[PDB]
């Protein structure tokens, strides 16, 4: 009973953090992958934005992933 | 017993996924601000070929987020 259920507690958890932290991922993601296809659609007059956004993004997601790195040693 | 061993089994196998995951988010990250980095720099040709680069970096690391979402469900 009591270690099963504080392991499934502990488990569900490590389930739920993984969901939240993966979906933080997918926010910066669209907007790299929805910019880069403007581009190739034709639709940029600036790339000079465009990349410094996707620059931006790409940077946020690079400290959500170390400290994803991190927490995971917790 | 047998049920906790599972759930830590299970919590523990997820941990290393995240870092694995993380790991490998974190390369396409590096390759997409050290080839923008070049193409401000006047060090590259062909623009379109960067943010095709910068698409395909960016679709491996949405399959490696939805992974990590279906992961966290099964
Ligand atoms: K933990």
């Amino acid at each position: 009973g009591h270690m099963a259920e504080k392991a499934r507690d502990s488990e569900d958890r490590m389930r739920q953090f993984i969901t939240d932290a993966s979906h933080e991922l997918r926010t910066p993601l669209t907007t790299i992958r929805g910019f880069a296809e403007l581009y190739r659609q034709g639709a940029a007059r600036d790339v000079g934005m465009l990349l410094s956004r996707i620059e931006s993004e790409a940077s946020r997601m690079g400290l959500l992933v170390d400290d994803l790195l991190l927490l995971a040693k917790l």
